[PDB]
């Protein structure tokens, strides 16, 4: 209702399986929602911040968030939003990376709240021990090849090529939704823009096994210049302060172009509408001051690295 | 060389991955070959006799046959030669049926020979305990969706529809070939007409994992009238004497149309070329005698049920 209307105002809603049904439920109950993150490196990066902070926004509105670490799926790899087939990482690598990722995820969520404390989960726990036969029959019988080929992630790649490995990924994410729906009462899954297919797949699996749940995706973060958000000359802006120092993290945000600053304040910060609007007017009247840019920089660096870290960044600058 | 030339004369060669390469190897070594049979009922039927007897012919020429009972795959189901998606049978059902099938298979092969005694195997042993993750990475990385869609068994069904379950079957048969190649030195796989795709899939997997082996398929058994071989008014002609008595089994063969008798003698019997030719001439000169028909009937009933069983069939007639 108002949480959903607020996300809408911010521009954090790309798509939704059924807006009125979801608004209704959000308004009448504490909703268990989840978001999955696959270890594809030893650190999350700014590409993960929207979904993460969006979880947080759901938690502040009184809902319970589940952060899912892709221990199993990080061993398969999602073709979604990838133009090319990826190389398989080793179990040891993935296993090591999941541990770190778990740690950065935990920073953004509340574990102390009673009623809606978060959970951090690892899909290795239920996918790890699943036998192929069980998988093919219990999950696979539910999907026609025709349904799966039509998926943006696959359609996007058949000429380019895609192994059966990545083609099947969707079944696994599908399965995660079902298991979370069953063991945790999870009724909503959220993700970036590219996850629509995988989410709806989870919904198809639930529908076909139970005969209730929703999906919501966040839009790709845009730049007015038409370049790739987070694509720096420096390379990725990581959330690990040992990969990207708080100083560099801070600078990155301080250099937001006047054209993007207001969209990023809405996306990445907890400033109200009235605070954000006021900054918009300050951006119009005094754009050499860079008030929108410092506010973003401070807000986001505090979120991710904390105040002390922010303090240093500021004094280093 | 001569075994292969003999199969050719008989009409037991539909296709072959590389005839000259296979002839060469057959001629220089004791070849380990295999054929798979999935429990889709509690008894084999006359639809399985060509591949079975062909194994036997390979054993008599000094090669070692492996009969594979589809304990794992009978739990997935092969779309090959099926116009429609099949219902999944239960583990208990399949498990029970595998035990019987194992018993009928053993009748046709030699276990006493030293040098080339047969083996009866169950793919449940290596597929049963395989985890989905292992399966997707170790087998699936090797296949593009594009390679698999082009397969006769799948191409034949995409509009008609096919679940991911049956679409993946090929990977499992693929895997069987690899494992048998590795643990048993298996260099040739044979099957009915409809197995070409599944066989070549096994070959693609071996090539891609090792960088040698062959495939051979038997043609669909034809009728001059254009009807379906084994399609009786009575229903299936089973190999279980409790489903189809030796009398009925016997009658079935005795009623072979003059147009088919000579093709069936070559397919199903161990009569020489000169014996078969002689019967052809007897068929020309005295077709009301039905000599080709009794010879087939006696030969095949003895094979499958034995002499005593044949004796009864004869005295019952």
């Amino acid at each position: 209702m108002d949480l959903l209307a607020e996300l809408q105002w911010r521009g954090l809603v790309n798509q939704t399986t059924d807006e009125d049904g979801l608004r209704k439920l959000l308004n009448e109950e504490r909703v268990t929602l989840y978001c999955g993150f696959d270890p594809t490196a030893d650190s999350l990066h700014i590409g993960h911040l929207a979904p993460i902070l969006t979880m947080r926004r759901f938690q502040q509105a009184g809902h319970r968030p589940i952060a899912l670490v892709g221990g199993a799926t990080g061993l398969i790899g999602d073709p979604s939003g990838k133009k090319s087939e990826r190389t398989l990482n080793a179990k040891e690598t993935v296993e090591a990376w999941s541990a770190r990722i778990k740690e950065q995820l935990g920073r953004f969520l509340d574990f102390e709240a009673d009623g809606n404390p978060a959970k951090i989960k690892n899909n290795y726990d239920w996918i790890g021990p699943l036998d192929v036969i069980t998988f093919l029959r219990d999950v696979g019988k539910h999907f026609s090849v025709n349904y799966m080929m039509a998926k943006e992630s696959v359609q996007s790649r058949i000429e380019t090529g895609i192994s059966f490995t990545e083609f099947s990924y969707m079944m696994l994410q599908a399965y995660d939704f079902l298991r979370l729906y069953e063991t945790e009462g999870c009724r909503l899954q959220i993700g970036g823009s590219d996850q629509w297919g995988n989410i709806t797949a989870g919904l198809e699996l639930i529908r076909k096994t139970k005969g209730r749940a929703f999906g919501l995706t966040i839009p790709l973060v845009t730049k007015a210049d038409g370049t790739k958000f987070g694509k720096t000359e420096s390379g990725t802006i990581w959330l690990d302060k040992e990969k990207t120092s708080p100083y560099e993290f801070y600078q990155f945000w301080i250099n937001t172009d006047d054209r993007d600053v207001i969209r990023y304040l809405k996306y990445f910060t907890f400033l109200s509408k009235e605070e954000i609007e006021a900054l918009e007017q300050e951006l119009r009247e005094a754009p050499e001051k860079r008030a929108a840019q410092k506010t973003l920089a401070e807000e986001v660096t505090k979120l991710v690295h904390g105040e002390e870290a922010l303090r240093q960044a500021i004094r280093i600058s």
